[PDB]
This record gives structure tokens, sequence and C-alpha cells, in this order.
């Protein structure tokens, strides 16, 4: 039920929207979380998605880490989407503020190819410190499945479209 998106390529679409509000409206099969390896959902997209689940995402995530240990940077796991989606794909992009290899951003986006359609944010952008223009380029050159990107910041959305 996606509406109001701008088409960038055959399979990539973009909209100026809060991914939480978009998930509540659409209830997609998969919402992507901008996760860290510990699944500690404190701020940014992860903090906002978790708060919309009334902390149920963090309780589920703590049980997953207690059983499996941390994810790899560039890796992912599929957990419940709670009241927002059928599933949440938690994907770890590199955090440039922590010195992580930006080359891992392509490996992070490759996780999206296991799902036919996804609602997602730009990986490694925002508080993860990478250039969002670079993140959008890696997304369109890596993802082959249908990805609906939600960009919260209006000024960033306008810059991403104008420079595409
Ligand atoms: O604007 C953006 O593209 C990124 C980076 C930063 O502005 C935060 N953010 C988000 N993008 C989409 N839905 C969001 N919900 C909560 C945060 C958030």
């Amino acid at each position: 039920s996606f509406s109001g998106y701008l088409k960038l390529t055959d399979n990539v679409y973009i909209k100026n929207a809060d991914i939480v509000e978009e998930a509540k409206k659409v209830k997609p099969t998969v919402v992507v979380n901008a996760a860290n390896v510990y699944l500690k959902h404190g701020g940014g997209v992860a903090g906002a998605l978790n708060k919309a689940t009334n902390n149920a995402m963090q309780v589920e995530s703590d049980d997953y880490i207690a059983t499996n240990g941390p994810l790899k940077v560039g890796g992912s796991c599929v957990l419940s989407g709670h009241n927002l989606a059928k599933h949440c794909l938690h994907v770890v992009g590199p955090n440039v503020n922590k010195g992580e290899d930006i080359q891992l951003l392509k490996s992070a986006y490759e996780n999206f190819n296991q799902h036919e359609v996804l609602l997602a944010p730009l990986l490694s952008a925002g508080i993860f410190g990478a250039d969002p223009i670079h993140s959008l380029r890696v997304c369109v050159d890596t993802v082959r499945t249908n990805v609906y990107l939600a960009v919260f910041d209006k000024n960033l959305y306008d810059k991403l479209v104008s420079s595409f």
C-alpha cells in the first residue's frame, strides 16, 4: 500500500517521511531497522521504531542476543515487526563515528536482496556518520528487490533528489 513515493530507478523509490509513521500506515511485510551489532535500539531510526513497539522490539532483541551473540557489521537478522510490520530486518551498516570500514555498506545493502519488497531508511546515514548521498548511490547499485526509502529530514530529501 505505498503512496506518494518518487521513482528513482526501476526498483528504488523515495519519500520524505518518518519511517515509523510510514510503517503504521502501510503495515509492510518488512521494515528495515538501522541496527547496531548488539541490537541496542537507543536513538535514530532504531530508537524510534522500538519506542513505537512500546519496547517489545528491545525485549525480543535482548533474547536474540542472549541466544546468538552479536551480529557482524554488514550482517542482519529477521525478527518480528510487532505492531509495525510482519517482520523487522535488523541490518548493521558501518558506523563511521566508530571507525568501521565504509566498504561494509555494500555488504549491508546486500541483505535487502533476500526480500521482495522492503520499507527502509538510508543505511549508515544520520547518527551513523556516513554521507547519505553515498549511501543512496550504494543502495541503487546493490539492491535489486523493490525498496521504498523513507528520509525523515526534508532538507536532506531535497538534496538527495536534486543531486541524484
Ligand atoms: O532523515 C533521514 O533520512 C534519517 C537521518 C536522520 O535525519 C534520521 N533519519 C530518519 N529517516 C527516516 N525515518 C526516521 N525516523 C526516525 C529517524 C529517521
